[PDB]
């Protein structure tokens, strides 16, 4: 069974190539789902690359509405029905020979119907709907021309349509939902079945963007330094280009601290750098990092540091790694820094946030650039956080700073807790932090059980 | 797809402008949620902001009881009888002509209906209520005006409409809902979807007061150094806390976070600057007692108009409505730092995630007006450092001022340490405090001892 | 919009003032839930208060059983009947004017319909319900009175209403629950809308008694004794009289004891004291207390204590405020005690038993009453379950009774954790209960971490 490409970023591989040819795929999901922007999309990109003839039979929408929809992705369909590449019927077996005609008309390849639950509120009878439903998908196969038909849900977790027999009659079946957990909406696209051929089973985050839908399913040996002489020392020469360092620590450690001289050193060697912020405020930033004797105002004047704040309560998990994709993609960096993990796990699923990471630390090594990620540990015992922690497994490198009361005293301790493929200092080394950023000293001799955070003279 | 400002605080910032020009928006929500009051201030805005002539469609309920219920919100129907900016038409396609009629005979731009479901007691087939709501849309959309269409629902969490089609018809959906979690309603408006246009998805926590509705969508950083009312605690912050900065004092029951807040206001009041304290745990009454048992006069300072108590039991109203409160006497009063005593009494009976968005709203509003803000909160644990780390509060907050109890000798003795200072230097011991008539008496931190932490150290 | 008092103690604070007047409210509720107890209290109040006449339209129910389930909360409508100042109605617009002419005819001002949906069986089809609810609402506004309407419930957590559709027709809509959970019964009121005003949104606890519903929505420098002369030394002179105090302990620490050191003080002053015993009964309380050297007995015959034994798991925290208040408001104390907490905590909510708390130590204050609560600790680190209690917040005094192992002998130590607006001992004292009561000694010097309960040679 060929399949035919829709040039959709993410359907591709989750179709394994794309969608039966001759066939008609189904695309259930509730109102604002994306059914409508996935069919323009599907025929858009049929015109727009291998110049494939392509119909849009509308119903409850016109033709007008469809194309000013459409601009929102910066499309002119307008252009392609001025070309006779796309065409729009506005709108029982008069529609099949007006799509049937039609088609042979343009020498037509692609079709899309949106959507065929609205013409069928006069039939009901659940039967009624198969009956017709299964003539409209034989008198398309017959043609042979593949087609996305659309239908409306109920519920995001219930029947895959609104009589529950689409399903049955259609060859293809690719639901998508919008789930409401925590006052947070995500969009998911998952391939229920695909008849005589292979698919990506289970649910795939995407989003919506002014591009259109957004579906996301060398090891050099190469050092680069962090702004600290000390810390490379202890990492056995600096970071790798391609890895991804990971600060977890208790609030005011100095994770913050340690991502402005990562940030720095990248700007101080006229490389490009980006701070994805979600804790302080940029205002703020700007005023800690100067109280250091960094100057960040200077480094985006250079045009090598760019700034982006936001709350993660704001926008979704999906929405994030769309925003840092395209954030990475327009200004290029040779390293970016996320502050921080945990700003963006409270009040998200275990799941949905070890594929955030996935994405985020995949995409960074696609790219070869040195993610610096941070995370404030729930518990005094870092140690204990690292080891709970799930996404301490994919990080190359881990930092941990650690809180240690002395002669009732609350210093601090930083050690290279993993170095993957490279040598590290194993000695947790005390530091203190001035006007000038962090003092990697001594590490603790005469202390035993500094892990806890509490000591005790040996 | 130009946008129409419905002056809505919130939803302006949700919508990414506000709702497409010459379309139908659907809002469906159970009763009570807030349809009518959102439709009536749509059409209000317009024609007391940009001078927008819209009509009133009513079905149920009549043109004076609308008239009369606006009356809440200081709201006067001269716009729609003296003026002529409005009309309120009392009440398939006989009153269609009729809002076209009354549209042309105004230049109409914007027309609000509630509610379409009422007008679908005949019919109780969902295939006809499409039909007919399908030709509405469609009508309205030819003439060109914003219709803000009312629909209401059954579940909170369940069909969009009554008959589970008007929001496939519709081409921008928003679902008002109050959802009812441990005996509490929460209002949360949402964006469905925008055909042709983008916004906020998700649930956003909104209000309804005197001024109708009050969605809350979801460089400066000044050096200039404020007093805490302590001198040695300003040593150890070095040279006091930041103007528009949050400060958090974490203890166990009884270590003195409420002292600590007396004397944080006090400084205000002291340097001739307003102050509001913010009581959800203990009284006014209780407050001036002990208060003047630390050798402070609040019912002075409330006499120089300088400081304000706000004392409400937390275990009554929502989240929302403390954060709207707060937020109204910050900007009646407007004071130079306020007080939060404490966190931990509004975190009792709330969600994590409805909890977080609280915070974030009372430090990012605090912090927009240059607000220093002294939070308060009570740990679960006597190890205070753990309830520190537990917190996702405490990562929010700029210093952090940890209090924990220390048993030495038999004798249950209290610490005080600056845990945390962003963009500062602050000293990193655990010195012992003493509390008596005058306040607090910072002395020094213990030497030969270890695992004070534990809140049991040992003799070193 | 002018609102009607009801004199509903409670409902006039949750409606900020009354019912929307020249309006109709809607009442509903499932069976039990006091829909007829509420008309009835509506109307009985009007006339017995304001003296504002009132008319009551019957169904299901006759005017004669009305009358005699009205004696339950010792009502006399028929004298009210007799006077002309009530008329119960017994039994589509041959009601309407019935009620029209009858409200005139009586000048009537407040109306009760209980119930609507028992006369709506032979209409049926939803949409039906809704145009005959409709004309009813326009019939009553239009006459210019204000009624509470009667409506059934199916779900405690469900419909509205039976048919879905009275709430949208009616302004305003009170929802009257019974949830049942532990197979423990709670009726909680709730104000849905009120159209053209505002109120108290969420549910509130009320109770049903002999009075009707009850809907449950200074700081003097004056020190009292607690019964024990080092105690007092330790509280820097005994506690305040408008002062809450907590003793928390383990099993058998002497919470009892201290509680019947207080109550006897008060009586020993010719002070009145109510002692709400939920552990231990009468019997056995009387037989501790002489074994300790107090005559409980004698106390009771000197009308100035009085023991209110009940069974935590019996009646629901509701009923138990309810009980205390009546039982406050009646013998009149200078100082209450309440044992235990723990006992009323178990089997309850978290949520439901912090309003209990809230409420008796509000009232206790509110009627400037020294309460002594005790509450037995779940852990055996006395500090942990007072940091771990919520109530513990709320309390103005903290005395901590714990358990400390020492040379093999379970010793057991006292210690003032807290003292609002006053200075108190830090010391960690022991005690030894004997035939005479507490003798508080010194504090353990040569030991430390006697926190865990089990300390250390210093
Ligand atoms: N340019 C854009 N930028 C951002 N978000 C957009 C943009 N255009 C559309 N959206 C979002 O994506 C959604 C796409 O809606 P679409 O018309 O595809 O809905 P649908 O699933 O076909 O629904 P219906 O059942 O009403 O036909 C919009 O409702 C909006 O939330
Ligand atoms: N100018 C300064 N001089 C000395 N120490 C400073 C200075 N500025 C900040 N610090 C120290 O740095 C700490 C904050 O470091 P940083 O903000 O990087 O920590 P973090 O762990 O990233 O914080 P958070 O918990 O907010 O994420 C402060 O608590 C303070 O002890
Ligand atoms: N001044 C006010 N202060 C506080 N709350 C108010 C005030 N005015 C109105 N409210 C609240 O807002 C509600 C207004 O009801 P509204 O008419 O907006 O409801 P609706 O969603 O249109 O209901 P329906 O289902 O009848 O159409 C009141 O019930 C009340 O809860
Ligand atoms: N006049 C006083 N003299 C001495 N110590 C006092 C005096 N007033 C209060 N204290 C001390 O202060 C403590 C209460 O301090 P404060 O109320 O500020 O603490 P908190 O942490 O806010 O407690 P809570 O858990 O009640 O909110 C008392 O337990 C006592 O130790
Ligand atoms: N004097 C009383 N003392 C204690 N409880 C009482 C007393 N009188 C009534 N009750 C309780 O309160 C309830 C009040 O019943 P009421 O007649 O108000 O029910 P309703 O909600 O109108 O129910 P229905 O749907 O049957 O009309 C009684 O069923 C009983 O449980
Ligand atoms: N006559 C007595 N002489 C000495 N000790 C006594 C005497 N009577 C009781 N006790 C001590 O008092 C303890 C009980 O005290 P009390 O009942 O007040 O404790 P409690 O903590 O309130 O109990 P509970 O856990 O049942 O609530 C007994 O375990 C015993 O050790
Ligand atoms: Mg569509
Ligand atoms: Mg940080
Ligand atoms: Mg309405
Ligand atoms: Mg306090
Ligand atoms: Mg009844
Ligand atoms: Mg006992």
């Amino acid at each position: 069974i060929a399949k035919m490409r829709t040039m959709i970023e993410g359907f591709d591989d989750i179709s394994h190539g794309g969608l039966p040819i001759g066939r008609s795929t189904l695309v259930s999901g509730t109102s604002g789902t994306g059914k409508t922007l996935f069919s323009i999309q599907f025929l858009y990109n049929g015109i727009i690359e291998f110049d494939e003839p392509g119909v849009f039979v509308t119903f409850e929408e016109t033709p007008q509405d469809i194309i000013k929809n459409a601009r929102s992705f910066g499309w002119d369909l307008a252009k392609l029905v001025d070309e006779g590449k796309l065409f729009i019927l506005d709108a029982l077996s008069a529609l099949i020979e007006r799509i049937n005609y039609a088609i042979q008309k343009y020498r037509a390849r692609r079709v899309s119907i949106d959507s065929v639950t609205s013409v069928f509120q006069q039939y009901d009878a659940s039967s009624v709907v198969r009956r017709e439903l299964f003539r409209l998908v034989a008198r398309l196969k017959q043609i042979g021309a593949t087609t996305v038909m659309t239908t409306e849900r109920i519920e995001e977790y219930g029947p895959i349509a609104r009589y529950g027999v689409e399903e049955f009659v259609s060859d293809n079946v690719v639901i998508l939902r919008n789930v409401l957990e925590g006052e947070r909406r995500r969009r998911t696209l998952e391939i229920l079945k695909l008849r005589g051929t292979s698919h990506m089973k289970g649910e795939y985050p995407f989003t919506i963007t002014d591009h259109g839908i957004n579906i996301f399913p060398r090891s050099s040996n190469v050092r680069v330094s962090s702004g600290v002489v000390r810390l490379d020392e202890m990492c056995g020469g600096g970071f790798f280009k391609d890895s991804i360092i990971l600060a977890t620590g208790a609030t005011g450690t100095g994770k913050t601290l340690l991502v402005s001289r990562f940030v720095e050193n990248a700007c101080a060697n006229k490389e490009r750098a980006i701070l994805f912020a979600y804790e302080e405020s940029r205002a703020q930033l700007l005023r800690n990092a100067y109280s250091w004797g960094m100057d960040f105002e200077e480094m985006e004047r250079q045009n090598l540091l760019k700034i982006v704040c936001a709350y993660p309560e704001s926008a979704g998990l999906e929405d994030h790694l769309q925003i840092i994709k395209s954030e990475i993609n327009d200004f290029k960096p040779a390293r970016i820094a996320i502050d921080s993990l945990s700003a963006l796990a409270r009040g998200v699923s275990n799941n949905a946030f070890r594929q955030f990471v996935i994405g985020v630390t995949g995409y960074a090594k696609q790219e070869e650039i040195t993610g610096l990620f941070t995370n404030t540990s729930d518990q005094w015992m870092g140690a204990h956080s690292i080891t709970d922690s799930h996404i301490s497994t994919i990080t190359d490198t881990i930092i941990l700073l650690q809180y240690v009361e002395i002669r009732g005293e609350m210093s601090r301790a930083i050690n290279v807790f993993k170095m993957r493929g490279s040598w590290h200092d194993k000695a947790i080394r005390e530091f203190m932090i001035s006007d000038k950023g962090p003092d990697i000293k001594d590490s603790f001799r005469n202390f035993e059980r500094i892990i806890s955070g509490s000591p005790t003279r040996i």
